[PDB]
C-alpha cells in the first residue's frame, strides 16, 4: 500500500510536459485487435490502465511489448474472451467485445458490475452490436456475442450520449458489410483520435467529432504507425495546480482546442491564459482565484474528469461557487476528504455548494478515484503542514508519474511504502 506524503504550503510554478491521452491510448489498443498487420502506437503514457490493456491483449493471443511506444501484433489472436478477473479491475476491457465479434465472429466479455462513482450500465454497447446484426446472450455473467459471417452496416440512433458505446459501434462497423451511420454520437477528442487511427489502418470513417459518424465497411484492416494526442485531463489538472497555488505554469506538448470549456472557466476564476499551437500558459499574478459555477456534460462542455479539481479550486477561492454533475451523479467522494482538510462544502443532490476558505490544513485522506483523487494530492501541495494520501494505486492507473511532475514544479512530495 503505497502512499504520498506531502508537505505544504508550496507554490507550484515552472513547466510540465503533457503525456499522451490515457483515454485515447486505451480505445486504440483495443481497436488494434482489428489489425492484420503490426501496429505501433506512439506517445503512450506509462499508466497501470495501459498495463492492464496489454495484459488482456496478450492473453487474447496478441504480441505486445513497450518501452515510449507500444507494439502490437494481432495476427495470431486465437482466444476470444475477456475473463472476469481482468474486467473487474478495469471496466474499459468491455472494449474488446466489438473488435472480436467484427473480426472473428465471436466474443465473450464479462459484464461489468458496480462502480463507486455511480450507475454504469452498458446497454448501449450491447444494443448497438445487436443492431449491427450480432446475436447476444448472457450466461455465467459473460456477454456472449456471435455473428454468422460478418456484421451489417445500419442506421443507429443513440438513446443517450456515450463515449464507450460510440467507440464500440464505430470500431465494429469498420469490418461490416456496407454503411453504418451513428446518430447522436459522442464528440470527445479521444473518439476523433480513435477514428483517425482506424483510418490509418485502412478504415473509411467520416464525421468524427460531430454528432453523426459514417463508417463504410471494408473487408480487412492493415497495420501502421500512429501518435496519440495529448491528455486534456492531465493538462487541466496542472493548470489547476498553478491556479490554486497562486503560481504560474507552461504546459508543453498540449492541444489547446481540446480544452475550450476548461480554459474559459479558469479565466472566470481570474487566471491570465495564453495559448500557442502546442502550449498553454497560465499566470495568477499572485492572486487568489475567484469562485466559479460549473455544470459537467459531454464534450465540448466542461468534462466530469475535471470536476473534482475545480471543486478544490472553489474550496480555496474567494466567494461561493457551485458545481453540478450531470454525467456521473454520485461522483463526490473527494468532497468529504477535502472536508477533513478544513474545506467548507455541502452536497445537495447532484450539486456541491462550496464556500472558499483562505487555506487548508494537512490530514490523512484516502484516494478512490482514477482521476478525481488527484485533487487530494493537489490539496496536499497547498495545505498547511503534512498530508498523507493513502491508497494511491488508484492515481497510478490515471496519471504518469504525477509526483515527478509536481516536484519539478516545487512540490514537496514523497512516495512511501507503509
Ligand atoms: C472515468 C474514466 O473516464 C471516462 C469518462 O469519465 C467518461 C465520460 O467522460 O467516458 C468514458 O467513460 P464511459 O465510456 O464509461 O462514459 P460514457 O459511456 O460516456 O458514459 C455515459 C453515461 O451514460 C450511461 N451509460 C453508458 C453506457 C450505456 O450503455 N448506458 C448508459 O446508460 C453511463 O452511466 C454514463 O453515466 C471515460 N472512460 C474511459 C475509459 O475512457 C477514466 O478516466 O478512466
Ligand atoms: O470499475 P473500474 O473502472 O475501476
Amino acid at each position: 500500500m503505497d502512499k504520498f506524503r506531502v508537505q505544504g504550503p508550496t507554490k507550484l510554478q515552472g513547466e510540465v510536459t503533457i503525456s499522451g491521452a490515457k483515454n485515447a491510448a486505451l480505445p486504440i489498443l483495443f481497436a488494434a485487435l482489428l489489425a492484420e498487420e503490426p501496429v505501433e502506437i506512439q506517445n503512450v503514457p506509462k499508466l497501470k490502465d495501459v498495463d492492464t490493456s496489454m495484459k488482456l491483449l496478450s492473453q487474447l493471443g496478441a504480441k505486445v511489448e513497450r518501452d515510449g511506444s507500444v507494439h502490437i501484433d494481432a495476427r495470431d489472436v486465437n482466444v476470444f474472451c475477456a475473463p472476469y478477473d481482468l474486467v473487474k479491475t478495469m471496466r474499459a476491457s468491455i472494449w474488446a467485445l466489438g473488435p472480436l465479434v467484427a473480426r472473428f465472429g465471436q466474443g465473450q466479455v464479462s459484464l461489468p458490475g458496480g462502480c463507486t462513482i455511480g450507475a454504469r450500465p452498458v446497454d448501449l454497447h450491447i444494443s448497438g452490436l445487436e443492431q449491427l446484426g450480432a446475436t447476444i446472450k448472457l450466461e455465467e455473467g459473460y456477454v456472449k456475442a456471435s455473428v454468422d459471417g460478418r456484421l451489417k452496416g445500419a442506421h443507429i440512433v443513440m438513446d443517450k450520449v456515450s463515449v464507450g458505446a460510440t467507440v464500440t459501434i464505430m470500431c465494429a462497423a469498420t469490418l461490416a458489410e456496407g454503411t453504418t451511420i451513428i446518430e447522436n454520437a459522442a464528440r470527445e477528442p479521444e473518439i476523433v483520435d480513435t477514428a483517425n487511427f482506424l483510418i490509418t489502418l485502412g478504415a473509411k470513417i467520416s464525421g468524427q467529432g460531430t454528432d453523426r459518424i459514417v463508417i463504410e465497411g471494408v473487408e480487412r484492416l492493415g497495420g501502421g504507425v500512429y501518435r496519440v494526442l495529448p491528455d486534456r485531463i492531465e493538462t487541466g489538472t496542472f493548470l489547476v495546480a498553478a491556479a490554486i497555488s497562486r503560481g504560474k505554469i507552461i504546459c508543453r506538448n498540449a492541444q489547446p482546442d481540446t480544452l475550450d470549456a476548461v480554459l474559459a472557466k479558469l479565466r472566470d476564476a481570474g487566471a491570465d491564459i495564453e495559448v500557442g499551437e502546442d502550449w498553454i500558459s497560465l499566470d495568477m499574478h499572485g492572486k487568489r482565484p475567484k469562485a466559479v459555477n460549473v455544470r459537467t456534460a459531454p464534450h465540448p462542455a466542461f468534462p466530469t474528469d475535471m470536476q473534482a479539481q475545480f471543486t478544490l479550486l472553489n474550496l480555496v477561492a474567494e466567494g461561493t461557487g457551485f458545481i453540478t454533475e450531470t454525467v456521473f451523479e454520485n461522483r463526490f467522494m473527494h468532497v468529504p476528504e477535502l472536508s477533513r482538510m478544513g474545506a467548507h462544502a455541502e452536497i445537495e443532490s447532484n450539486t456541491v455548494i462550496c464556500h472558499g476558505v483562505e487555506k487548508l490544513s494537512g490530514a490523512q485522506v484516502m484516494a478512490t478515484d482514477l482521476r478525481a483523487s488527484a485533487s487530494l494530492v493537489l490539496a496536499g501541495c497547498i495545505a498547511e503542514g503534512t498530508t498523507v494520501v493513502d491508497r494511491i494505486y488508484h492515481i497510478d492507473r490515471g496519471y504518469e508519474r504525477i509526483e515527478d511532475k509536481l516536484r519539478a514544479l516545487g512540490a514537496n512530495i514523497e512516495r512511501v511504502k507503509g
